[PDB]
C-alpha cells in the first residue's frame, strides 16, 4: 500500500529536572541518541535539530518550562503510520532518562512525554511580520498550551485570541507573534496550539508573560492563579531559544569528540 | 489541509547589469542570501545550486544573457502555496539588488525570470546516450516565452519544426534539451526552457548567430535576429559549465574572506 | 502530469566474478559509479549507500553471494516511471563491468537483480527490540524468487511455515526480517528479500547449511540443497556489517588516492 | 625570518555579565566571530572549538565563572608573533562585545580578558589517569589561578599542590585531576596555572569544591575569605562544562542558519 | 633527515588565453587537478582554495592578467625540498593544459608566457594603506599584483621605485581601500617576481582611475619595458588578478568529486 | 619545554585472525577506536585513514598478510614523546581486541607491527611518472625487519641488489617504492616497508611467489622461501586499493546503522 505525502514539523519539549542529571541526559542526547534516531529515519526525515534551552526564567516553572532542550524534527512521513513500528535496530533507551527527563519521578507525579505535530509553516503571523535576521537577536519563547478535560476547544480558541493575544499585540517588548493549531489526528498529543513568541531579552519576557498578563481574569478552568493558568508540564510546556543551533544534527554530527 | 508532493527543478536568470556592481551583488548573494535562504527552505528542498555564468560571449546580449549566473533549485512542494508566505525570518534583500540585477534602473528595467520545469527534461533532441567521459561542455540554457498574442501552440511549433532542425544540422551542437515551463506555478511569461550544448564559445556564435541567419523573421519578431524575441523580457540566457563549486545545501560553510 | 510520493528502499546484489577484477570494479565503482549516479538522483534519493560484503562463507556460492557489496538506494519516487530516462548526463559504463560482476562471461551470464521494497520491512518474525548495544551482528540479506511455473503463494507458505521456523528456533540466529518485492516496478523476479542475523559466519553456517538439511527437498528445486534456487538467478545475497563508511551522499570527497 | 614551530592549547573564559546580553553576545559569537576568526587562521590553527558553560553552580561567582562558554584554540605558531598583527581582514567586533562579557560597564575596574596558553599536553596527572570515556558523563570543572602581585610563585605552586590538590585527592567526588602551567612568556597573561578537575555532577563540585575547602586555612595573600581566594574574574577564572560540544567550529560550521 | 618547518602562502597566477579553451582548462582544474592534489598534499598543506579572477578590466591585459584564477597553497613545509619530488601517484598533467594557459603555443609552425609561482609569508610584511578594514566596511574589488624587475635593475632601488613613487598614488586616491605587500620568497624556487602586493578598490572603474589614469603621473624608469604603467612585460615581469573577498572554492573543506548539472 | 616538528607517516598492520572475530573487531573500531583517537590527536595529526586488505592471496599468510586493514597516521609530532603519554580520556580497548588481532592466543602471540616513516617515500625504484589514470593497482605493502644479529647493511644490500631486480625485471609489477624505518621513534623491530603495485593477485602470485623461487634461500632465514622471514614477526603485509572511504578527519559521521 501507499505511503502518504506528509510534510510536517513535530517539536519536543525536554526537561532535565535537576541539575545533577544534566551531564547524563546531555551525554544520552548527543552520544547515543542522535546515532540511533540517524539510523532510523535518514531517508525521510530532512532536518533533524536541537535547540539548547535558555537559562530558565523567573517564574519559568509555571510555563512547563523545558530545561535542556527543544527537538525538532522535519519529517516527510508520518512516524505514527503503523508500518513504521518495525526498525531493524531499536534505539538504545535507559530508563533512566525517563528519571532525567521528569517522566517519572523521584519515587509528585510524572510528566508526559510532549511530542507536537504542526505544519512545516506556521499557521498565524499574528505580530512582526516581515522581520529579517538584520533586525537583530531573538529571545524566541516557544510554548505549547492544552485546554483541560472538558473544555470546549473552540471556547479555548476564543480564550486565546479575545485575550491573551492583544496582550501581545500591543506590548512592545514583543517582536514576534506566530502560531500553528497542533496536529492531533497524528499521534493523540493533549496539545492544541504552539505559540511562538518573540522579545528582546529575559527581561522582556518577564515584562510581558508575567507583569501584563496579570491583567487577565482567572478563567473558570484555571489550573494555576496565574497566567497560563494550565498544569505545568502537563498542558502547558515551553523553551526560551536562540535563532542558531549548532546542533543541525543531519548536516553536523562528526561522532562523539570528547574534549582533551 | 494536506500539501501535495510537487517534485519541480526551477531556473532564475541573475544578471549583472555592469562590471561596478558584480562585488556588490556577488557579495550580497554568497554572504546575505544564502543562508536566508536555506534557513526558509532546507526541509523541502533537496538541492540549491548556484552555477556562475560564463563570459558574456559575442551579441549574448541579444539572448538576454545572464551576468551573474543560474540559481537553481529542487522543490519537493510549491514555493507558490500561499500557506508558505508565511515565514518566521524574512530574507534581507537591499533594493539595490533590484538596480544590480537590473529590475529597476539607476534605460528601462528587465522582470525576474523565476521558470518552474519538471526535474526530468521533457525532450531529448540531441546528443542522447552522451557522458561527462565525451568531454567538456559550453552548456547554453536558454529560456523563451512568445510576446502578447502570438498563440502559443504556433510558436511551439517555430520553435520545434524551424529553429531545433538548424540545431541538429550543426555538428557544433553536441546536446539539445526541452522542457515546457509550469505556467501554473508562478505566471512566468516563459513557455519553454532549453538547453544546446556546444564544445566553446566560437560554436555557439557558429550555430546560434551566424547559422541561424538562415531562418525567415516571424512577423512576431521583437528583434531583427534570432532569437527574434525581447532581450531580457522574452528571451533569458547564460552558458555554463558541468560543474560548479556551489551546491550550496552541501558545501556552504560560511562567508570565509580571503587572507 | 504529477509524479507520484512512491518512497522505497532498493537492493543491488553487485558479484565479483574473479579477484583479478577486483581492483578494477571497486576503482569503476567508487571512482566514475557514485559521481554519475549523485548527479543523477541527488534531488530525490534521500539515501545511496553501498555495504561491502564480508568474506564468501563457506558454500555460500550456492546462495548467489555478492562478492563485491551490497548497493542501497532510498527513492522518493519510482526510477521506472518512463519520465525519468531522459538524463542530460548518462552514466560512463565500460561493457568491462558486464564481464567483472559477471551478467556476461568474458560459463553462463548472470542477471542483474534489483529489487524494490518499502522502505519499512513488512515482517518482523524474530528478535524484535534488539539494539545496537547487543552487539556487532552478521547480517545476511538474501533475496528469492520461485522458479517459473510456481504458484506465488505455495511458495510464500513454504517460506514462512518450513525454512523460517529453523531460524526461528536456532539460538545461533537473532534476528530475522521480510518484505515482499514491489515486482511492479522494474519486473525483478525475485519475490522476496530476508534479513537474517548471526554472531559470526559459524553461525551462518550451522544454521542455514547444517540445520537447513532438515528441509524436504521441494518439487521445483533447481539444487539439492536449500535454498533449492538456482545460484545469481533466482538467489541472490550478502553478508555484511552493522556500519558502512560508504553513505556516498554525505560521506564522499572525490577519489583521493593513497600516499 | 624563520616563524617557530609552537603547538599551543589557549583557553579564554567568556562571561556574560546580564541574561539580558546573552542573545546579542551568542549571536556575535556564532555569527560574526567564527567567520573572522577562520577567516584569519585556518592555515596555522589546527582545531577552534566553544564548550558553552553549564549552569552557573552555586557560589561559582566566587570561581570568575564563565556564563557564556570556554573558547579554545589549537595553534602550530605563536598568535603573539608581532608578525601576525597583520591581517588582511580585521575583526568586526563591536564595543559592545565588552559590555556583554564584563571587560568595561556600560558607558580601572570590568574584568581583564584571559587568555591562557597551555602546551598541547597537559603536564601533570594527578588523579584518575586511565579513565575512559565508558567510565560516564564528567562534570568537567576548568579553572585558571594567577597569583596576586609580590605573592612569591613558587610558594603558590607549593601550596596548591601541597594543600589544594590533596583535598580533591581525598574526595571520591572527584574523578580526575589535571594541570599545566601556563606560558606566562605569550602574552603576559596574569595566570600561573590551569587545572581541570571533573567531578559526577553539580552537588559533586559543591561538595568538594565549597565544603571540603572550608578545612584550609585561610593564606596572607587571600584576596577573598574562602577557597579559592583569588579576586574573581581577576585571579581566578572558571566553566563546568561537558565531555563534547557540537561547537567544533573548523569541522561543522555552515553558516547562520536561523530556526524557522 | 629533518625537515623543517616552512610555513608559506604561495600564489599561482592561472591565465586562459583563449575563451574556447575556459571549458577544457575549468575542468581539468575541477575534475582532475583538484583531487590529484590533495591526493599528495593533504597531510602538510592546511589549505588550497581558487579564487576565480573578476572578468579582465580596460587594460587589464598590460598587468598580465589571469584570466583564469588564482591558486592559492598554505604550506607547512617547502615544495621545493627535494625529497618532495617522490609521489607514489603523480599528477594528470597534459601538455594541453600548457597550451590553454599560454605557457606554449598551439601548434607547430615554421617563448609563451612562464609559469609564476610565487612563495611568501603566510601574513603580509607591509600593511601601507586602510589598516582595521573589516568586512562589515564592505565588497572589496582585491586586485593582486605580482613584479619581478628586469634583469640588471638593482634590486633595493626597484623597492625603493615601488614603495616612494607608486605607492603614494594609491595612497592618495580615495578610490583605493587597501594596500598590502610582502617579498617574494626567492629562496625557494627560483621565481623572477619581487614583490607581491594587494591593492583594493570598490570597483573595476575605481582600479582602473587609480591603476591606469592617476598612474599616468609617473615618469617612466629608463629600465621601462612597456610606455605605462607598470612599466614590465605582461605576464613575465608582471601577473595580477581581480577577485572577491569569498571563494567556494576552499578544496580541503568543500570538494565533494565533480558532480554534474541535470 | 619545546616540541620539535617531526612530520612522519606511520602504518598498523592489523590482522584478524578468525572469521568469527570480524564483526566484533571491525564494530569496535569503527565505532569506539575512531572517536577515541580523533579526541586525542585532531590538533597534531593531519591525516587519520584506514585502507580495508583485499582478500588475502594464496601464500599471503607467508607474508604476514593482514587479514583486516592498514591503519595509517600523518603526525606533525612524535607520538612517542614522553609528553604525550597524558591524555584527558584514555582510549576504551577491551583485552579481546588483542586476541582478535593475534596478539594474545585464545602457543603464541604475533607482536604489534607500528611503523614510523617519513612522509615521502625514500626510494622510487619502478613506475616513476605512473598517475592514477594509467588504472587500478593493487597495492602491496610490505615491511620487512631481518632477524637478530643480521647486520643491518648486508640486509639492506641483499633487499635492493637481489629482491628488487626480480621486481624491476617482471612486467607485471608496475610501481616499486621503499622507506627506511625510523627506529628511533618506537623501537619498531622491522627495517623497511616497501609498497610494490601490481594489476590484480595473479600479477601478485607470479612475481612475488613464482619468479622469487629464482633467489637462493638466505643463511638466516626463517622460512624456506621468499620472504624468508617470520609471518606476523618479521614481515608483515596487506594489499590494499587506491582509495578508501574511511579517510577518518573528513568522513566520520558517526556509527550509523543499517536499517
Ligand atoms: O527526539 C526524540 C525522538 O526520538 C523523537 C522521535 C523520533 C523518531 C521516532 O520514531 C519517534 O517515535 C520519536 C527524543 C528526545 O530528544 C529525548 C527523549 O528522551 C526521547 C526522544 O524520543
Ligand atoms: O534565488 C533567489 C531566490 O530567492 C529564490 C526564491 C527562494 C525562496 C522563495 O520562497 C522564493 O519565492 C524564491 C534569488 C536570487 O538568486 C537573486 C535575487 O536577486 C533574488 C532572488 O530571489
Ligand atoms: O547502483 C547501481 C545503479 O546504477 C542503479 C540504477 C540507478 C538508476 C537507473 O536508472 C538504473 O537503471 C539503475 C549500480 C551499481 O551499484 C553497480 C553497477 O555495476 C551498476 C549499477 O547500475
Ligand atoms: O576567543 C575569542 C577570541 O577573540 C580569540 C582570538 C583569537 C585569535 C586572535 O589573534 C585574537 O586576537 C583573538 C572570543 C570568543 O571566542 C568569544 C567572545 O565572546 C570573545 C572573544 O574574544
Ligand atoms: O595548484 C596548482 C599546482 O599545480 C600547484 C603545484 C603543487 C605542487 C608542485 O610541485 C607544483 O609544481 C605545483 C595549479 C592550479 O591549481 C591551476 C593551474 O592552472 C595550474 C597549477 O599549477
Ligand atoms: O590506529 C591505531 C592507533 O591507536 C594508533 C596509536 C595512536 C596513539 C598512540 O599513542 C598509540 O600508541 C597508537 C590502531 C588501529 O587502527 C587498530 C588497532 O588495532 C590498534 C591501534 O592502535
Ligand atoms: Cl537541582
Ligand atoms: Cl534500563
Ligand atoms: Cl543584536
Ligand atoms: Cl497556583
Ligand atoms: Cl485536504
Ligand atoms: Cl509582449
Ligand atoms: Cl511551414
Ligand atoms: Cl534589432
Ligand atoms: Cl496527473
Ligand atoms: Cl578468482
Ligand atoms: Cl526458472
Ligand atoms: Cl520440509
Ligand atoms: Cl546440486
Ligand atoms: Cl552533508
Ligand atoms: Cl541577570
Ligand atoms: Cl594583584
Ligand atoms: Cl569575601
Ligand atoms: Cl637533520
Ligand atoms: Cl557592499
Ligand atoms: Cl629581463
Ligand atoms: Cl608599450
Ligand atoms: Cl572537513
Ligand atoms: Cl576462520
Ligand atoms: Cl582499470
Ligand atoms: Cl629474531
Ligand atoms: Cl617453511
Ligand atoms: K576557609
Ligand atoms: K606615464
Ligand atoms: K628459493
Amino acid at each position: 500500500a501507499d505511503f502518504k505525502f506528509e510534510p510536517m514539523r513535530s517539536l519536543i519539549y525536554v526537561d532535565c529536572v535537576s541539575e545533577d542529571y544534566r551531564p547524563k541526559l546531555q551525554r544520552w542526547i548527543y552520544k547515543v541518541h542522535i546515532p540511533d534516531s540517524i539510523s532510523q529515519f535518514e531517508p525521510y526525515v530532512t532536518k533533524y535539530a536541537f535547540y539548547p534551552s535558555f537559562p530558565i526564567p523567573p517564574q519559568g516553572d509555571r510555563f512547563g518550562y523545558a530545561r535542556m532542550q527543544l527537538t525538532e524534527h522535519h519529517w516527510l512521513v508520518s512516524d505514527l503510520d503503523p508500518r513504521l513500528e518495525i526498525k531493524a535496530i531499536a534505539e538504545t533507551f535507559p530508563m533512566d532518562v525517563l528519571v532525567w527527563q521528569g517522566q517519572i519521578p523521584a519515587a509528585a507525579e510524572g510528566n508526559p512525554f510532549i511530542f507536537a505535530f504542526l505544519p512545516m509553516w506556521w499557521e498565524k503571523d499574528l505580530k512582526g511580520k516581515g522581520r529579517t535576521i538584520e533586525d537583530g537577536a531573538n529571545y524566541r519563547f516557544n510554548m505549547t498550551i492544552g485546554f483541560p478535560e472538558g473544555v470546549d476547544k473552540a471556547e479555548g480558541e476564543k480564550w486565546l485570541f479575545e485575550k491573551v493575544v492583544p496582550i501581545l499585540q500591543a506590548a512592545p517588548e514583543c517582536t514576534r507573534v506566530l502560531a500553528s493549531a497542533v496536529k492531533k489526528d497524528i499521534n493523540g498529543c493533549v496539545m492544541d496550539w504552539v505559540l511562538e513568541i518573540w522579545f528582546e531579552n529575559q527581561s522582556g519576557w518577564y515584562k510581558v508573560m508575567v507583569d501584563d498578563m496579570k491583567a487577565l481574569e482567572k478563567p473558570s478552568w484555571a489550573q494555576q492563579d496565574a497566567f497560563p493558568f494550565l498544569k505545568p508540564y502537563h498542558n502547558v510546556c515551553s523553551a526560551a531559544v536562540a535563532d542558531y543551533t549548532p546542533s543541525n544534527n543531519l548536516a553536523n554530527y562528526r561522532g562523539y569528540i570528547t574534549m582533551r
